[PDB]
């Protein structure tokens, strides 16, 4: 299903080319803030499958007041998803539902705008610096946080046993080690999301963040391994489409 | 879904009829033996279900190598459900098909017949002293374990504040405590059968086999907590369903 290589790279240079706009600092006065006062609405992005389906996809936007993390707002929608899934170009299949979406939310209910949307996929952890939550970041022009559920092994970073060995050292909830890459960047955080989970969470930059408020934002979302607004997308539309064929 | 009375009343009067056909003590030599020397197979059904449908489920028969317990034998099929699941009535929901199955063993394997069936579901520890593993034992012949999951409560059982209690007591594989009625015979026992597992199994007497030696085989029989027919029945039969579904 994979698209031709003259595809790929055409997409190569859309990624590179937005890439000159990531904000990768902190622009948001609440970011600075030692308990994030002022934020009060974060956003959680996801899109779920059905196993048979080749072309429909749900997706979902919740919006979570901040710090309850209770849902204030969602819209879970069926959509033709159409691109396969390739890595490193995870943003040419979702991103583009995912920001009408955001639309949606302007048009129907502006003051729930989300501060700083979670995303289900890595930002400048990614292959050209330009994953899914940088691309959604760029598009909209939120801030985003790029939050992975295993490690994609880019510039050097090796899921071997150096780093599984590090990954037993984080001993509690908050505990992180930096992923640094080949090239002497730190490209994003091994984050011990809570207490009870032992598999890391992988934190990077979208847009208009720093790292290290990514991160500490991230953990604070965590009632369970899975942010808090990722995990609310990811439930209520598996859901959905359970409601609809299931 | 629940059937008229006079359905119960013959549920009932069939159940009474084939009970004292139940032989509840060893009746084979290997049952006997401290290891079970000459055990070689060891059986395995269950029954599984769609969500939607009232009318299909999967039924599977396993058989496994012992003490390998590796499967020697695999047939899993398409069924018609005939009746709907009534507590104290399971066998007229499930066993008209795994009888069916053990005579489709004998037409294609008959080598390959198992030695003792392991049943999901209790045996005498039931609301009239004869449940679907002692339904299977009877209208089979074969030796039967019956293997629950969670506890019936019935004559005085009861999951309460004790009856956890001698849960927690429970430290490893093989710890057991008796189930006893109120009038004072042991049913069943609530057996731990791995190292990593809190939740018991309630095994209780099929047919041709005594409770102690039910006991023991199902632990041996438990790579986790399930012992692994019943496990490999439920395994293929849900995998059957989800691939046709
Ligand atoms: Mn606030
Ligand atoms: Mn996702
Ligand atoms: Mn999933
Ligand atoms: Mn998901
Ligand atoms: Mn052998
Ligand atoms: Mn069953
Ligand atoms: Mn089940
Ligand atoms: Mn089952």
């Amino acid at each position: 299903e994979r698209p031709p290589e003259e595809t790929l790279s055409l997409w190569k240079g859309e990624q590179a080319r937005l890439k000159a706009r990531v904000v990768d600092r902190d622009t948001e006065a609440w970011q600075r803030d030692p308990s994030f006062s002022g934020l009060q609405k974060v956003g959680g992005v996801d899109v779920s499958f059905v196993k048979g389906d080749s072309v429909r996809a749900c997706a979902s936007l919740v919006v979570l007041s901040y710090p309850e993390l209770k849902v204030v707002y969602e819209d879970s929608r069926m959509v033709g998803l159409k691109a396969p899934y390739v890595s490193g170009f995870l943003a040419f299949r979702e991103v583009p539902f995912l920001v009408e979406l955001v639309q949606r939310l302007q048009e129907k209910e502006p003051d729930l705008m989300p501060q700083v949307v979670l995303v289900d996929g890595n930002g400048v952890l990614h292959q050209r610096g330009f994953g899914v939550a940088c691309h959604l970041g760029v598009l909209t022009e939120l801030p985003c946080i790029g939050v992975a559920k295993k490690l994609l092994q880019v510039d050097g970073l090796e899921n071997n046993a150096l780093h599984k060995e590090k990954i037993v050292l984080l001993q509690a909830g908050g505990d992180t080690f930096p992923l640094i890459g080949s090239s002497g960047t730190v490209l994003g955080m091994a984050l011990r999301s809570h207490d009870h989970s032992t598999k890391p969470l992988y934190v990077s930059v979208g847009h208009r963040i720093s790292l290290e408020v990514a991160v500490r934002l991230t953990h604070h979302c965590c009632r369970f391994r899975i942010p808090e607004p990722i995990r609310q997308a990811d439930i209520r539309s598996r859901e959905y489409i359970r409601r609809t064929l299931g």
